[PDB]
This record gives structure tokens, C-alpha cells and sequence, in this order.
């Protein structure tokens, strides 16, 4: 296939997050990812009791890439969400791709530096892939 998505219905209180637990982590073994597949796209998908407004933060990966400490980070990414719903996409770029580590306790990290309403769900994250 050319994607997986997790629900992890997970309630965020940003305000409550420390400084050093800002970025929400989730398991790739939870999706289902297979090494041989590549990820070109994740998209976390939250809502919130009123309109949502700005976002701000990045995103993290595990890698096989021991030199740079097993981790690399995507660019920063602001966003408006006009309603109470919307999305978040880091659209990965090839050299973070090509090293990202989906096994032995690999992860993918959402970081909020910040956002306009305090509290959102995040209702599921999506990971869209190539082959070959």
C-alpha cells in the first residue's frame, strides 16, 4: 500500500507541556510500516472545541544515522487553521527519508512551539510512502 494511519485520540494541553516535552511522540511500529517502504508524507489531523488558529513547530524522526546521534528534525512549519479541525503536514525531504529508523524503537515526533487554542485532540497522524 501507499500509506498507513494510526487514532491515537490523544488530548494535548499545550500551556501543560513542559519545556523538554513539547515534542508528542508515537511509535512507526504502531502503523505497520514496513523498512522496505518509504516516507515521503506525515500528516497529523487534529480538532478542538473552538477555532484552532495558529500552529507553530517541527517535526522529528528517528534514523540509522549514528554521526548525527540517531535523530534529524524537518524545517519549521506555521500554520492557520481557520475552524475547529485541520492538518498538519511535514512533507519529508529524501536524505531525512532514505535514513528514517521505523524499527527497533524508532519514532516520529509532532513538536508544538506553539498554538492559538490550548487544547486539541490529535485524532490521527498519516504517513504516505513510495516504493521501488
Amino acid at each position: 500500500s501507499d500509506g498507513y494511519t494510526i487514532k491515537p485520540n490523544k488530548k494535548v494541553t499545550y500551556s501543560a507541556l513542559g519545556e523538554d516535552e513539547r515534542m508528542i511522540g508515537f511509535s512507526y511500529k504502531d502503523f505497520g510500516i514496513s523498512s522496505s517502504e518509504k516516507i515521503t508524507e506525515v500528516q497529523v489531523n487534529i480538532s478542538a472545541n473552538k477555532n484552532i488558529g495558529k500552529y507553530v513547530g517541527q517535526f522529528g524522526t528517528s534514523t540509522t544515522d549514528s554521526a548525527n546521534g540517531y535523530w534529524a528534525m524537518g524545517d519549521e512549519i506555521t500554520q492557520s487553521i481557520s475552524g475547529n479541525s485541520g492538518t498538519i503536514t511535514w512533507k519529508v525531504p529524501s536524505d531525512i527519508s532514505s535514513i528514517i529508523q521505523t524499527q527497533y524503537g524508532g519514532e516520529i515526533k509532532f513538536g508544538v512551539w506553539w498554538i492559538d487554542c490550548d487544547e486539541f485532540t490529535i485524532d490521527s497522524v498519516v504517513l504516505k510512502l513510495e516504493h521501488h
